[PDB]
């Protein structure tokens, strides 16, 4: 998958966080979205089509990108454990990481 | 798992993508094919398991494998912008390109 | 995701193939487990955060989790082939590797 494509994986799987009623909903969704990023990190988006990839605007969307794994790990943890509860909670904040992230180099 | 291992999961997910309802369950299952070919494209399948992997059939399978990965990533993307309708579409066109790739290492 | 967080994931992914009805839902967990090892092969255990890259105990650790992705690979392709039996089955041996793996470097 292109860049965007996981990034509005990311959005739809954190939809399915919202509504996931068990921890192994939210556990999968979870790895959906480290997946998603697994694969996306190697990408990149339209604004840095051309740009260098030493370039100071693309080393940042990698290390942005890396907080996101970072964040999804820990609520991978907090789901894996059996807190449902601090998971979705973990998620909300990862939702402020993604939204900010995909708002960044959307166009 | 090995090549064919993840040859048989794309042909399955396939099957449920056919039956899938809704867009999630259409985003999930090419994700799992995402998945399989995202460990399977450095697999060697049965018949070039004496090839030389600079040589151009092998070189061959590693680009076959390359076309379907991106074909994948065009239906994740139709997919995630929840046109459940044409990913659905992109995966019948998706079934030739493992159809004929799988049949051709199958062996 | 860390070390442990896909350790987790992989003890409740044995719990859902053990209770899984068709053979769609062992091989995604399955993969889920693959998945699961995929990130964390080159993640690094509690015990081992002051061993060498190049030390025999972090080289043991290394070799001990390709094992595990051999036989979760195997055991995706017993339930690619419909062999929803055989591959719980094998799903029992896989909990053995994973047990002690995980017992070996939980600390
Ligand atoms: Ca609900
Ligand atoms: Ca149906
Ligand atoms: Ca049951
Ligand atoms: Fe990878």
């Amino acid at each position: 998958a292109d860049w965007e494509a996981a990034m509005l994986t990311l959005l739809m799987m954190l939809k399915v966080i919202e509504k996931a009623d068990n921890a192994a909903q939210v556990l999968t969704a979870l790895w959906f979205m480290a997946l998603a990023a697994h694969m996306a990190a190697l990408a990149t988006p339209p604004k840095l089509e051309d740009k260098s990839p030493a370039s100071p605007e693309m080393i940042d969307f990698r290390v942005g990108f890396e907080e996101l794994a970072t964040e999804i790990g820990k609520a991978i943890k907090l789901a894996a454990l059996g807190k449902v509860k601090e998971a979705q909670a973990a998620a909300e904040q990862l939702k402020t990481t993604v939204n900010a992230h995909w708002q960044k180099y959307r166009s």
